[PDB]
C-alpha cells in the first residue's frame, strides 16, 4: 500500500487547479535553507491524500517542491539518484530532444536553476499570497530567478489547452491504492511513476522511495499559425463525405493528435466528433488502435496521441513507457484579430509536466524513440513519419493526415517552440525534512 500522506500530490494526483505557479530558484545558503525547509513542509507541501480529501478539508492553495541536481549539490546532498539524464540537466540534453537551442532563453540556459515550487490555486492572487509566504518563510536564503504562470482556459475551453484540444484525459493508473480506473486506461505498478516501487530498475538510495522525477518544458505555442495551416490544407473529404473547408480543417487538427478538440479519439470517431463521448471518461480512453495496426483510415500512425502512446501498436500492453502528465496553459486568448492575420502577436503555450521514475523511459522515450522517429511505430505499411505536434526532426514530414490519400505527405511547421525546461527529482514528505533538510 502507497503511503498517500508522504508523496507529493501532483505526481499521483494531479493538482488539477485553475492557475498554476512554477516559482524557480537558487540556493544562496544551506543552513539558512534547510531550516526555512523544516518549517514550510509540514505547514504548506501538499501530499496525495489531501489531494483527494473533500475539498471542504482542502487548502486555499497546493504546494509541491523538486530539485534539480545542482540543488541537490548545494544542499550537500550527494547520493548518486540513479537516472542517466537528471544529473547533467535538461539544457545538456536538449539537443538530443532536438530543441532549437537559440530558442532557449534564461534561467534555463546553464544549470543554474536549484529547484522549484509548484503551487496550484484557484486565483492569481492566491499564487502572489503563496508566493509571498515562500519569501517570508525562506527569506534571502533563496533567489526566486523566474517564475512562470499558466492559467485554465475561460468558459467551455476549461481544460483545454490553446490550440483548443481538451488536454488531461489519458494518464495511467498505479497499483498500491483504492481509486477509479476507467475502461482502455493503462495500469501498471507504482514503480513506473515513483522510484524505489516495483517496476522501477533504477538505483536508488532509499531515501528516494516514493519520490519521481519531473520534466519541465516551456512551450510556447502558435495558435494563428496553426490554425491557418489547417484551413490551408483542410481535407476535403472522409469516408462520410465531402467536408467543408471548416470541417476539413477541424478534422485535420484532429488527425494531427489523434482526438478532436472535445476529447473524442479519433480511433472511436474517425469521421465526426462525437462531443459526448469526448465528455465521457468511461469510453473516451476505451481503444488501443487494434482495429487500426495496418492501415489510417481510423487514425494515422503519427498522431500525437498514437506516438507517445502506442497501445497495441507495441504488441500488447507495456509497463515502461507510461508517465503521468499535470500540464497547464498559459497566456491570454487569442484575438479575432490575431487568428485573422495568421501571426502570433502575444506569448501564449504550455507549462508541460510529466512524471516518471526513469526520464529515459517516460518523457524522453516518448519524444526521441517515438516523436521525432520517422519509423516509429513499426512494422507500418507506410512510413508514419515525425509527430506533428511535437516532433523536432527535420523535415517535420508526416505521412497518412488524409485517411483517403494516405501516401500524401505533410511537411508541418514547428507550432510549439521549446523555450526551456529542466529534470527536477520530487522526493517523499518524509524525505524533504529527513534527508534533504538534514
Ligand atoms: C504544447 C505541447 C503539447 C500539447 C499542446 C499537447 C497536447 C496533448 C493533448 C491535447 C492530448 C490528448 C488528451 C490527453 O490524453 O491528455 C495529449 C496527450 C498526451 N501527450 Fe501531449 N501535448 C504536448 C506535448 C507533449 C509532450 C512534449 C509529450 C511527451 C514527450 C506529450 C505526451 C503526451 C502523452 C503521454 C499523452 C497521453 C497519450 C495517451 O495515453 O493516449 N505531450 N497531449
Ligand atoms: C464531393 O466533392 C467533389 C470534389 O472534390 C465533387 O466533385 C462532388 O460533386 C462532391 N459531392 C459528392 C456528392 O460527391
Ligand atoms: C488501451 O491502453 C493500452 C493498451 C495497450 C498498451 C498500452 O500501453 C502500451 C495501453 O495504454
Ligand atoms: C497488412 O499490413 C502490412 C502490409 C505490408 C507491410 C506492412 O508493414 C511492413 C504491413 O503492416
Amino acid at each position: 500500500i502507497l503511503p498517500l500522506n508522504n508523496i507529493q500530490g501532483d505526481i499521483l494526483v494531479g493538482m488539477k487547479k485553475q492557475k498554476e505557479r512554477f516559482v524557480f530558484f537558487q540556493v544562496n545558503d544551506a543552513t539558512s535553507f534547510k531550516t526555512a525547509l523544516k518549517t514550510y513542509v509540514p505547514e504548506r507541501i501538499t501530499s496525495a491524500a489531501i489531494l483527494i480529501s473533500d475539498p471542504s478539508q482542502q487548502p486555499l492553495a497546493f504546494v509541491n517542491l523538486g530539485f534539480s541536481n545542482t540543488g541537490l549539490q548545494a544542499l550537500g546532498i550527494t547520493d548518486d539518484l540513479g537516472d542517466a539524464q537528471f544529473p547533467d540537466g535538461q539544457f545538456a540534453d536538449a539537443a538530443n530532444l532536438g530543441d532549437d537551442l537559440s530558442q532557449w532563453v534564461a534561467p534555463f540556459t546553464g544549470t543554474t536553476i536549484h529547484g522549484v515550487f509548484l503551487i496550484g490555486s484557484d486565483q492569481d492572487d492566491f499564487l502572489d499570497q503563496f508566493t509571498d509566504d515562500i519569501s517570508s518563510t525562506f527569506g534571502s536564503s533563496i533567489t526566486q530567478v523566474q517564475a512562470l504562470s499558466g492559467s485554465a482556459r475561460p468558459g467551455d475551453q476549461a481544460g483545454h489547452e490553446h490550440f483548443g484540444f481538451l488536454d488531461g484525459i489519458s494518464q495511467p493508473s498505479v497499483t498500491g491504492w483504492e481509486t477509479t480506473v476507467f475502461p482502455g486506461q493503462a495500469v501498471v505498478p507504482p514503480g513506473i511513476i515513483l522510484t524505489g516501487r516495483d517496476g522501477d530498475t533504477g538505483t536508488r538510495p532509499s531515501w528516494a522511495l516514493d519520490g519521481s522525477f519531473m520534466a519541465f518544458r516551456h512551450f510556447q505555442q502558435k495558435v494563428p499559425e496553426f490554425n491557418a495551416y489547417t484551413l490551408a490544407n483542410a481535407i476535403p473529404a472522409n469516408s462520410a463525405g465531402n467536408l467543408t473547408q471548416q470541417e476539413g480543417a477541424e478534422f485535420l487538427g484532429a488527425r494531427m493528435f489523434g482526438r478532436w478538440k472535445s476529447g473524442a479519439p479519433i480511433d472511436l470517431a474517425p469521421t465526426a466528433d462525437d462531443p459526448a463521448l469526448g465528455a465521457d471518461p468511461q469510453r473516451n480512453n476505451n481503444f488501443d488502435y487494434s482495429d487500426t495496426l495496418t492501415d489510417e483510415t481510423r487514425c494515422p500512425f503519427g498522431a500525437h496521441v498514437r506516438k507517445t502512446n502506442p497501445r497495441q501498436d507495441l504488441g500488447g500492453p507495456v509497463d515502461t513507457f507510461h508517465a503521468m502528465r499535470s500540464s497547464i496553459p498559459y497566456g491570454p486568448e487569442t484575438s479575432d484579430a490575431e487568428l485573422a492575420s495568421g501571426v502570433t502577436a502575444q506569448d501564449r503555450g504550455l507549462l508541460f509536466v510529466e512524471y516518471q521514475s526513469i526520464i529515459g523511459n517516460g518523457f524522453r522515450f516518448q519524444q526521441i524513440n517515438w516523436a521525432n522517429n520517422a519509423n516509429f511505430p513499426f512494422s507500418k505499411p507506410i512510413t508514419p513519419g515525425i509527430e506533428p505536434i511535437i516532433g523536432q526532426t527535420t523535415p517535420r514530414t508526416v505521412g497518412g493526415l488524409d485517411p483517403l490519400n494516405q501516401n500524401e505527405t505533410f511537411t508541418v511547421p514547428l507550432f510549439v517552440i521549446p523555450k526551456g525546461g529542466e529534470y527536477f527529482f520530487l522526493p517523499s514528505i518524509s524525505a524533504l525534512t529527513a534527508t534533504i533538510a538534514a
